[PDB]
């Protein structure tokens, strides 16, 4: 209770003080050292943890007690940071002191490239009702200019967003079993207590497919790797999500796309990167074939929709052909080839008509 008492009074004394040159310093150095002390308890350690990040905030310089706070506090220990207590009353206000530090004019550099930070927040994004609010600051940090945009600070995110579409995924199973629910169409619904999460999901969908748009160019690696994020949410079963993903993926592909011989100066160079995931992944699910009949409707759209703009090199088509060849038999793929070669056929008499 002294411990607490001393750290709130120094704490209050220093928030009525302004700017020391060092005097700062030595509250954050006394209170780390107080921190790291033996025994304590469980709510001591939060207490002493958030004000711990207010010091942190209060402060501008000396990110080395901030990165011990990080690694150390977050990631090591669990005992004291267990999942409700990141969604208690405090738990919120530690993630906003958190995130607005990610945002303070010094306390940034480092704070981007901080891999372990990125990892905590991974942690705490796996978590029911702490979802939406790393969400919204996600959201607000896309929203402002460049920001988490940077050369690295791409793949974690990418990650965040795919976690974000994955605890949709765990939505998507609830789905599934609701599907099976509702099939009988005798009962009044009173169905879906989880359009926060699924309405969660499609935000992040098209928050992924603006991302997108963001930085205007890249080394066309993050643009696979968005493709590939586009592609693991359109191969999650239910209907909801695995529609609005693939009207995500038509209209990013169609629209929002850079393919006038820029950097990335192959249409070849986008289908690859399309289909290596599902290259790969394929005949390894019962419910894989049916994803792959989609995603080749998908592939055959986009197709079309670039040979109607100013384009060449048919060496797509018959590479596309020999995808088609690697899905031989069945007859499903053999009817999809014979329906895209007429639509091709059709364009192609459309143009040089």
């Amino acid at each position: 209770a002294e411990l607490l008492f001393i750290i709130e009074l120094t704490i209050a004394l220093f928030l009525f003080c302004k700017e020391e040159k060092e005097l700062g310093k030595f509250i954050l150095q006394k209170v780390f050292q107080l921190s790291h002390t033996k025994g304590l308890t469980k709510r001591t350690v939060r207490r002493m943890l958030t004000y711990k990040i207010l010091l942190i905030s209060l402060c501008a310089d000396q990110t080395e007690y901030l990165s011990k706070l990080i690694n150390d506090e977050l990631l090591k220990k669990g005992d004291i940071f267990t999942q409700k207590f990141f969604a208690t009353n405090q738990g919120k206000e530690f993630l906003k002191r958190l995130f607005s530090l990610t945002e303070s004019e010094f306390y940034r550099g480092f704070l981007l490239g901080n891999e372990n930070f990125w990892k905590f927040l991974r942690k705490v994004t796996a978590m029911k009702e702490q979802s939406e609010s790393i969400f919204e600051y996600l959201n607000e940090s896309i929203k402002t200019d460049s920001n988490i945009l940077t050369n690295e600070n791409f793949m974690w995110v990418l990650g965040l967003l795919d976690e974000i579409s994955s605890m949709g995924a765990v939505g998507n199973h609830w789905e599934i079993e609701y599907k099976k629910l509702t099939e009988s169409g005798h009962k009044i619904d009173k169905e879906n207590p989880y359009k926060k999460s699924i309405e969660l999901s499609l935000k992040s969908i098209q928050l992924t497919s603006h991302l997108l748009e963001d930085n205007n160019d890249l080394r066309k690696n993050e643009i696979f790797a968005i493709i590939q994020a586009l592609a693991h949410q359109c191969i999650n079963p239910c209907k909801q999500i695995s529609e609005f993903a693939v009207v995500t993926l038509e209209q990013t592909l169609i629209n929002k796309i850079e393919i006038p011989t820029n950097e990335m100066e192959s249409v070849e160079e986008l289908i690859e990167g399309g289909l290596l995931p599902l290259l790969n992944s394929s005949e390894t699910q019962e419910d894989q074939k049916i994803l792959i009949s989609s995603i080749l409707t998908i592939i055959s759209n986009v197709y079309l929709h670039y040979l109607k703009l100013g384009k060449t090199s048919n060496e797509t088509f018959l590479k596309i052909l020999s995808i088609f060849n690697k899905f031989v038999e069945d007859s499903d793929i053999e009817k999809k080839l014979q329906q895209l070669i007429l639509d091709k056929k059709s364009i192609e008499k459309g143009n040089g008509s």
